[PDB]
């Protein structure tokens, strides 16, 4: 059964003047485990895979700037704005080796840290993350109008930022099972007024597909580039059918990745951690030592 409750103590530290909230459990030494949340989320994505780490390695969890727990200062809340404040969160928490486990838009944060910092990573486990998505095509036809409807101008904004689409939407439609409304209040809680809702707008419409937008197209090309030379070792989570990395593309980085481990969690669309938890945490926890 699968845990909705969040019971971990607030931890919170000013990062460029503004507050943000994180999660912080397990032993006090050794190599910490930091997780990174995307769209919509929170680190209550990572309520049930922390327990399965946390008794043998200190678990990090940062709300990204704007979300969550955190502050919501006056940003453009552009991909370069998140960037900034993790980088300085790492450095408040005086963070010296990691091993990275991230997701979606805490992927590209993540990935793109490594490549930055490649000395500090000790090994990236990752699911569902920011690819180069080369056409439309790749994108799952149930949610290819909307998310084009996203970029859209002025339609975009009424979706998410007026209705609220990307929680009440898109969350929902991409876990398999039936997400439940104590679940589903906890990632709204965020996002209760229109005006918080920037962040949620900004990440899909800086998503790099078919080329677009040539800014970021060029930022996770080039850290796909630096992990596929990289010998860190990696662990990949996918699902079927998945929505940002098909069967397809797991396969293809099972080929093409140095030292990677792959793990087939069933079924699963986006929030794989909402559809099999339990083997996501306890490979994460059985791949640990061999770091």
């Amino acid at each position: 059964e699968i845990g909705t409750g969040f019971p971990f103590d607030p931890h919170y530290v000013e990062v460029l003047g503004s507050r943000m909230h994180y999660v912080d459990v397990g032993p006090r030494d050794g190599t910490p485990v930091l997780f990174l949340h995307g769209n919509p989320t929170s680190s209550y994505l990572w309520r049930n895979i922390i327990p399965h780490v946390a008794p043998s390695h200190r678990c990090i969890a940062p709300d990204l700037i704007g979300m969550g727990k955190s502050d919501k200062p006056d940003l453009d809340y552009r991909f370069d704005d998140h960037v900034r404040y993790l980088d300085a969160f790492i450095e408040a928490l005086g963070l010296e080796e990691v091993v990275l486990v991230i997701h979606d838009w805490g992927s590209a944060l993540g990935f793109h840290w490594a490549k930055r910092n490649p000395e500090r990573v000790k090994g990236i486990a990752f699911m569902e993350f920011i690819r180069p998505i080369p056409t439309w095509d790749e994108w799952p036809e149930f949610a290819r109008e909307l998310f084009q409807a996203f970029r859209t101008p002025d339609v975009g904004r009424e979706l998410i930022i007026d209705q609220n689409a990307f929680i009440e939407g898109i969350l929902p439609k991409f876990v398999v099972r039936p997400l439940t409304e104590v679940e589903m209040d906890h990632y709204r809680e965020p996002f209760l007024k229109p005006v918080w809702r920037e962040p949620l707008w900004r990440f899909p419409n800086e998503l790099p597909i078919a080329g677009e937008p040539a800014n970021i197209w060029a930022l996770v090309e080039a850290y796909m580039n630096w992990l596929h030379q990289s010998p860190v070792p990696k662990l990949l989570f996918w699902g079927t059918p998945g929505v940002l990395i098909p069967p397809a593309e797991a396969a293809r980085l099972a080929e093409s990745l140095p030292n990677l481990k792959t793990v087939f969690i069933g079924p699963g669309l986006h929030y794989l951690q909402e559809d099999n938890p339990d083997l996501i945490g306890s490979e994460i926890a059985r791949w640990l030592p061999a770091l």
